[PDB]
């Protein structure tokens, strides 16, 4: 066939009911998941590609880079409460990985800082139960499929897309076969 199980994408033995419809995850410390964003811009693709009435969902991992994977975790939380993912994703993956400012919490809240949330915002956030609540959903999710790896794509709870079976040649033809398998798992 033309989409083959494991060959562009994988399926879970051990399928996950209740699951958001497109579930992404990663790491501001994940090397691919940085290229995902900088450079190839694959959730927004998928996004353009995606049917009339599908929620997209996107979550941090903690299992990279110990105490601060953590404490990125939380701030993830902080962004999708207070809805900035779009004005600190950026300034995270480049402090992260590019310039190495980010050390410490306070340098995460640096960068909420700069981008214009309000420090008696971001704290009261940080330490609100809406977002321990959120924390907890972004760990039950990975927990759900047995997360070892980002980035991380699943589908209706069921399939897992499986990057290494698309070519790599040319950049834009790897995010369109993203997206297109992506769209191809949703209307399965």
């Amino acid at each position: 066939a033309q989409y083959e199980d494991g060959k562009q994408y994988t399926t879970l033995e051990k399928p996950v009911a209740g699951a958001p419809q497109v579930l992404e995850f990663f790491s501001f410390f994940c090397p691919h998941c940085y290229q995902f964003e900088e450079v190839l811009h694959i959730s927004d693709n998928v996004k353009k590609k995606l049917p009339e009435g599908v929620k997209m969902t996107k979550y941090h991992v903690n299992f990279m880079g110990g105490d601060l994977g953590k404490d990125l975790t939380q701030a993830w939380a902080v962004a999708m409460a207070l809805g900035v993912e779009d004005k600190v994703t950026v300034p995270l993956f480049e402090g992260v990985q590019k310039t190495q400012t980010i050390r410490s919490a306070s340098d995460i809240r640096d960068v909420f800082i700069n981008a214009g949330i309000k420090g008696e915002e971001y704290d009261a956030a940080w330490n609100s139960f809406v977002v321990k609540s959120l924390v907890a959903q972004q760990e039950k999710a990975a927990a759900d499929v047995q997360l070892r790896g980002v980035p991380a794509m699943f589908v209706n709870g069921k399939y897992q897309l499986n990057p290494q079976g698309m070519d790599t040649s040319n950049m834009d033809v790897f995010v369109q076969q993203y997206a297109d398998t992506v769209k191809y798992l949703s209307e399965k």
